């Protein structure tokens, strides 16, 4: 049971949309293109901040640093690129990987950035150190498709891997604290965490149909969330309400109550597959966008 108040904000068609993250102060939404392409929109005035043609690869993974006035992108021709987002200068450009990155991760505080990557591995670069390659993580048997910073104690961090496993990682150790066999046999698309301090919950999501919820204290699974009817791309928790929020190559977004595990609200939006998921930092007019086949949403909900 719950009463949900969702509005459609700001929604424009485009090529596949595979990354997406929300600006903290701005009313501004990233989205990263697989034709290369990324763009900057204002929500609220429905207007493009700023666009770039970054290259001719997908570029699946894009973030604001917005203390810095920057966004970072990494694309399949294995570059991770950063670019001034008021002046379009481009920052830094460099090989990270040398396979397709799939995943990027912001330290909230620190210099700090993580990277997924199809070469099996998680790496560390600091920006405050000339970009330093500062640390490679190795263990994990096949793509890396996400990355995520713990936010309670972001000197730790996990990682989602289509080998099946979610490994969690301290900054500066080799081998992962722990590793979580999911059970989920397709591989694990994503991984999140809950953010509040009221419980250490995680959420992963994966090629089989199913969400898995885990507290990584006890490595146990909390619960298994079903009806989504092809690949799950991404399940997150909500930074204010009580639900979960998955996307699919079903074509639907799905709330889910976060106490009871069961499904409250199917969203079709009419954009073919779904890609990728965003929800506002600051919990902003409880905002979230996702990324599809055919363009990209932003939905206030409550």
């Amino acid at each position: 049971s719950m009463k949900l108040d969702i509005k459609k904000t700001f929604s424009n068609r485009s090529d596949r949309v595979k990354g997406i993250d929300f600006h903290p102060t701005e009313p501004w939404v990233l989205t990263t293109l697989a034709s290369g392409r990324v763009e900057i929109w204002n929500y609220e005035t429905q207007v493009e901040v700023r666009s770039i043609q970054v290259t001719e690869t997908p570029v699946r993974a894009g973030k604001f640093i917005a203390r810095k006035n920057w966004i970072i992108v990494g694309s399949d021709d294995f570059r991770i690129r950063v670019f001034n987002y008021n002046t379009g200068e481009k920052v830094v450009d460099f090989e990270a990987h040398p396979d397709y990155i799939r995943s990027i991760a912001v330290h909230p505080t620190k210099p700090y950035v993580l990277s997924g990557s199809d070469d099996l591995t998680v790496k560390l670069w600091n920006w405050e150190n000339n970009w330093a390659l500062e640390q490679t993580f190795e263990g994990h048997e096949h793509f890396v498709m996400c990355v995520a910073f713990n936010p309670k104690d972001p000197s730790t961090f996990a990682s989602g891997c289509l080998d099946r496993t979610v490994k969690v990682w301290s900054l500066g150790q080799s081998t992962p604290n722990f590793t979580l066999t999911t059970g989920q046999e397709r591989g694990v698309n994503y991984v999140d965490y809950y953010p509040l301090p009221d419980k250490p919950y995680m959420i992963t999501a994966s090629d089989d149909l199913t969400i898995k919820i885990w507290d990584y204290q006890t490595k146990s699974c909390v619960a298994t969330l079903e009806g989504h009817m092809s690949n799950v791309s991404f399940a997150v928790f909500h930074p204010t309400l009580p639900i979960i929020i998955s996307g699919s190559e079903d074509g639907t977004l799905k709330i889910w109550n976060s106490s009871t595990y069961k499904v409250e609200k199917t969203l079709n939006v009419g954009l073919e597959r779904s890609w990728c998921i965003a929800t506002h930092p600051t919990g902003r007019k409880n905002y979230i966008a996702s990324g599809f086949d055919n363009g990209f949403t932003v939905l206030s909900l409550g």
